[PDB]
C-alpha cells in the first residue's frame, strides 16, 4: 500500500 501510494504520486499532476 505505502509503496503504491509512492509510486503513483509524481503522476497525479499529469492531467493539471
Ligand atoms: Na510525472
Amino acid at each position: 500500500f505505502a509503496a503504491a501510494a509512492g509510486l503513483x504520486a509524481p503522476q497525479x499532476p499529469a492531467p493539471f
